[PDB]
């Protein structure tokens, strides 16, 4: 209902000019944008985001890639937005999805979306302050929802 | 076989959100032929009759004037395996209409006939014979 | 003022080339409201009557059954300055319908009313009152 | 140079789901996104933004509309970004943002700085230095 | 690696104006165009192209159709270009080329190599070494 | 009627992946593709194409830019195709046109089209052999033409 998910355009996605395309696909799907910003992660921000991988191999490489350039951070609100968000991104990813259309390699997969409600609020709280999150009314809300 | 027809309707939410042209465009690019088209706000009786098969369900009244709460766009498309292709185009995974544009089952933007059986019914229900234009498109030998 | 209406028709070449959905989509995205819609193959008399003002020109017969040579899609759109906006959308420089899709004046894909005067005529000609759906879209206070 | 312009999607544009489309058109043009955020302006912010128009009779309406809902604030960097930004927005012609999506001047979907002067003002008003990303596009020698 | 696949727009795809759309989808995916040409295959060329299917009863029809009009021959370079090419073409699902534009298997708009093996065969058959461009995309380290 | 024009995607246009977009816009306009190829111009090809500028300043720079990477050569056939081609490309170029949508600088204007029937056949004969030009029937020809 008031469910939220975190979406980020990775540096390859920003550099290739795919920011607008991604935002548009979420909008046309009927979801509500409530937070948005662009920034180049510091080493520690990159580390924190990928903290779960601190025991995983090549973590420094991941950290220095993610911090090598600007990302676009988003929060989207709506029913099943976490699940639909992953679906919109894709995986073997299929055309019609973001990765299906624009990405070839896993290391260059354009974008990230939270894999769960668990993960989303963690990622959201990490990247955004409460005041950065807009609260507003979609005029189309009951044409999208029952 | 290329005389097969399917019924497609853009639901009030689909009309409201301006997705009529997009949907029509997706059928045209697929290579199908438009033979009937109209917009109307369904009456209660039209809404009931269309959903005649659901008249015993508890959500029938809710479904009935949602459907008559605003305009729908009615279409008939003609071509080989158009009934199935219609369902495929609707979706749900991205690339399809519902996959691209819809979130809720009660708000799934669009409807398509689920079978040739249903297709003949729905078309006959919403359109009279004189409303169905029959014509031959010049790309027929490029598509089929 | 937001009750202004214009008449738009996709010509047989436009239908033939699958540009109906695209054209409808361009009007929707502009923020205009679809209130009437139908497809038909014009009869000779319908073609003559529509082009009544051109009945004294040497190319009238040629123009008349080209127009009845195949199906057209008839539309009515409602909204502020829609007559003018319709002409603007049609075009010719790129970004407009004729600018994007057309090469020949005799094959200019689409027609729009050139004035409010003409608009009332064309709509009344092609559509009866019961065919015009009147409804209020939820984005009306976002567009106007 | 590293010229910058301020672009804001007004509340109707956000509500109508036009943010991504607009961002895309700037990206496709080859300009560089260096700042981005979404917020609902306070009355005080809207007045400050429209400072130059405070003696105009339609100033109050501008203030209530701009503060009536969320906007998306952007800064774009590149040669002629101020002028090209204005050109992209668009008496607007199809192909442009207002040409494609807007009908009335009070709901013209989007705003861009009218000058470099206005740009630095607008940028300084809406963004702190810390919010502006500095980076180099890999495509820079393909664009300039 | 510098893996290559052969892509051909079949005569219906060319006739239906789908060449640019297809080329675009490969470009948007991040693959590199290294060879490109348009020609109408001779009967002898079509037979050679469909060499592996010469024992199939629908082989003759394939030969006459493929030689019935102009095709666009392409070579694309990049990692998994053979598989991704097949995935992009598409029981085909919307979002794919055949899913979006084709209805029947005999007029499925486009062809892609089914394997690296087939790719080198197809490439060597249709193109001379002199026709293949060698170049580096500036976006290569953004894609791979 | 059987008028032809020469269209080339410049190296910036190829590199930015705008080849398909340009071809599509000509196709949707209703014009007929009759010749197509991709190549990186040699110095002499670049020189010959810009021969009219041999007395013009900075000619070597133009020559080494044009020969610095691959271009896509096209020939399109149809009524007023030379004039319509320039219109589709644009100039101060307006949105809806190729340059209006994708180009910022004159030195990076994505694409070239012949400025006259004069120029078109010169450019065509220069870049294409007779056998490279396909002769074929658009099935939509009389839906486009009277």
């Amino acid at each position: 209902s008031s469910e939220r998910t975190f979406i980020a355009v990775k540096p390859d996605g920003v550099q290739r000019g795919l920011v607008g395309e991604i935002i548009a696909r979420f909008e046309r799907k009927g979801y509500k944008l409530v937070a948005l910003k662009i920034l180049q992660p510091t080493t520690e921000q990159a580390q924190g985001h990928y903290k779960d991988l601190c025991s995983k191999p090549f973590f420094p490489a991941l950290v220095k890639y993610f911090s090598s350039g600007p990302i676009v951070c988003m929060v989207w609100e709506g029913k099943n937005v976490v699940k639909s968000g992953r679906v919109l991104l894709g995986a073997d990813s299929q055309p019609g999805t973001i990765r299906g259309d624009f990405a070839v390699d896993v290391g260059r997969n354009v974008c990230h979306g939270s894999d769960s409600v668990e993960s989303a609020e963690r990622e959201i709280a990490f990247w955004f302050k409460a005041d950065e999150i807009a609260s507003w009314t979609s005029h189309s809300v009951s044409q999208i929802y029952e």
